[PDB]
């Protein structure tokens, strides 16, 4: 069931910004790695004497990569005359993100109909003020609200070019990449408790729950059209394999994103040109599963992947799960900075088509289970 | 004149340590960029609970890149008790590092004969003690002293494998990419005042002057064989163009260190695969010279370089000068991260045959007077 009970108008996902210690090589990497194109920039050439900010696309997604300068070049300004193209940016708490946390998303970016309001009926209904609502340009309302550890949900409208103060990036210096990666379809953060952090957010947004042994326990809240959804992880303490969600919250001291699943409109050519570049820049993937996975593949999927098809998920490495609406491929890569924090998930869905609807194939909770069986079985 | 004055025994250039804040992101982009592979690991897979360093080689060239993890992690440890395999690293050190210059170099370091005695005798001489000589496993002996800034000469040496405690790094995850670098052929420093700056440093090493209007004084000081070769820059105020030197210590936050020259044993290849992936993750050149600087070429080193091997040196964009002894081909990237700080260059030397003679060629000086007349020329 879907109760629609959005307590304001929610669009889609807008963008993902991560805090650096530096932006540049953080986008260059990621760039090559995933096959983005850098496309805006606000920095030093722009004028901003406070952050460098660099924007990276594919397809809709949407990554920002920022980090500050030193706190002299912008010691005479005050908020009223600042430089920086995002307000919300301060030096301090940038600083102290990336040395608390290391490399990560600090921002989860949703576009709404009016970012003021989005504000004040968050803050009315519980939510914690991070950056109140600023007018960029007569053009962009920015507001930013605390969601979780040191992440927060920020709030973009439009009236009506990523944002004032952004200039696009010359088209010698943007080159046009491109793996196959088109939107980004869920943002899955890991707290220590996931009950009270639920009707923390559930309570400002009226997101409704998505609904669907192995160290964890998770729910997922969704906006109306469950375009913008938003998996939330707790521990759960005493097993044997100790929680992975627990070595996250130690590594990253405390609650963050632990992962972004990127939509691909072709999850084999995208892993195709990404496994090519693992060794030579690009993003390491999780070990594959054994053959014994694929061998039982052909009996839960052999009805929506043809045995070539089947065969090709298993050269890439891809894993498959399937709803009762819906079939998903997923694959995993290993962590994206120094700490076994934040990873990237490549997804594609297959079924639910009205436009295809969101949330088709689910996010592959039964692909635990199989892959115990899998160790098992490739064992003997 | 070479007074072979070193007051200890130098050999040659050893590693260089940049300072992260993630090193996994800026060893990755800069494996891409320059060509260099996957060498050592020393990390929380090696079991290292205080940083994150990485090494990649090029030749002889030595790129060690190195971030803190959480305190938390080693909160326990106490100095005799460490995980850290480079004994010298601390935790709030890196971080004042980083947040201070940005991403930089931390560590120069030359191999001596014997590390302790350098240190020793370094410090007897004027040199400020910085990380006092330690003995790893038996086996390398590891000592620093501040050469300007923040920037630290850190002395090695090997009594018969980067360091004890760095793991070499699988064939899988180690691709071997290479092109053409081959040595660190010297390092620059920006200093504020010049003078203070090369007392302290010739004080304590017995380093002698090398010797050879655009904003700067410099001297440059070399080992007895004149291989291990330390440029160092002051500006020079009241110009009309400020000093880009003064510049780097606005950005910079002080002294530290402009430029790593690396010398390849093909420029022409490394400009060719380096120029292929400027817009692709790699690193991007300076504007070239106008068509005039090359035309002017001929009439100085066309007995050097025949016509056609000053064509490809226009089309690279690479620079030529020449000394009494030896001819010079140079080129510069531009700042390797987000702060108009260091840059790169790269190089390759021809003549002083007897093995190659250090500075052949010498550093480009005149290179300065022939552009600003080719700016002129081809304004005409
Ligand atoms: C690390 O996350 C995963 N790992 C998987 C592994 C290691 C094997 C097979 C399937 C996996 C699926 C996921 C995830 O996408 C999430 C999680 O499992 C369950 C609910 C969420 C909504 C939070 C999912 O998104
Ligand atoms: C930014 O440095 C340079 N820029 C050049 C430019 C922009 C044009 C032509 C030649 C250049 C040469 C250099 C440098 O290699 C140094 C410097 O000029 C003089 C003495 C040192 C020993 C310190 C040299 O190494
Ligand atoms: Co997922
Ligand atoms: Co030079």
């Amino acid at each position: 069931k879907n109760p629609k009970s959005d307590k304001f108008k929610v669009k889609r996902f807008h963008h993902i910004e991560f805090w650096c210690g530096d932006a540049t090589n953080v986008a260059r990497r990621f760039s090559w790695g995933l096959g983005m194109r850098f496309s805006a920039k606000s920095d030093l050439s722009t004028g901003n004497m406070v952050h460098a900010s660099y924007l990276l696309t594919s397809g809709d997604l949407r990554f920002l990569f920022t980090a500050p300068y030193s706190p002299s070049l912008s010691a005479g300004e005050i908020k009223p005359t600042t430089t920086a193209s995002i307000p919300s940016f301060d030096h301090g708490s940038c600083r102290s993100f990336f040395s608390s946390h290391g490399l990560g998303v600090r921002a989860v970016a949703i576009e709404v109909e009016d970012a003021e309001s989005a504000f004040s009926i968050s803050v009315a209904n519980g939510a914690i003020p991070s950056s109140p609502p600023i007018v960029l340009n007569e053009a962009v309302t920015i507001a930013e609200v605390k969601l979780y550890g040191d992440v927060v949900l920020r709030y973009v409208s439009y009236k009506a070019e990523f944002l004032p103060g952004f200039e696009r990036v010359e088209d010698a210096s943007s080159f046009p990449l491109d793996y196959g990666i088109r939107r980004l379809d869920h943002a899955v953060g890991n707290v220590p408790e996931l009950g009270p952090a639920l009707t923390y957010v559930a309570g400002f947004t009226g997101f409704h729950q998505f609904a669907e042994e192995s160290g964890l326990n998770s729910a997922v809240l969704a906006s109306n059209d469950e375009m913008v959804l938003l998996p939330i992880n707790e521990p759960v303490h005493g097993t044997k394999r100790k929680s992975q969600i627990q070595t996250y919250l130690e590594h990253n001291e405390g609650a963050g994103l632990q992962h972004l699943a990127l939509m691909s409109e072709d999850i084999f050519r995208t892993l195709r040109e990404m496994r090519k570049r693992s060794s030579i820049g690009g993003f390491d993937f999780m070990p594959s599963p054994p053959p014994t996975y694929y061998q039982n593949l052909k009996k839960r999927v052999g009805d929506v992947l043809s045995d070539d098809q089947i065969k090709e998920c298993e050269e890439l490495g891809i894993l498959v799960d399937r709803d009762d609406q819906g079939t998903l491929l997923q694959i995993f890569t290993k962590p994206l900075g120094d700490r076994p924090t934040i990873f990237i998930e490549i997804i594609q869905r297959v079924g639910c088509m009205m436009y295809q609807s969101g949330g088709c194939g689910g996010f592959g909770k039964g692909n635990f289970s199989e892959l115990f069986k899998s160790i098992e079985e490739y064992e003997k």
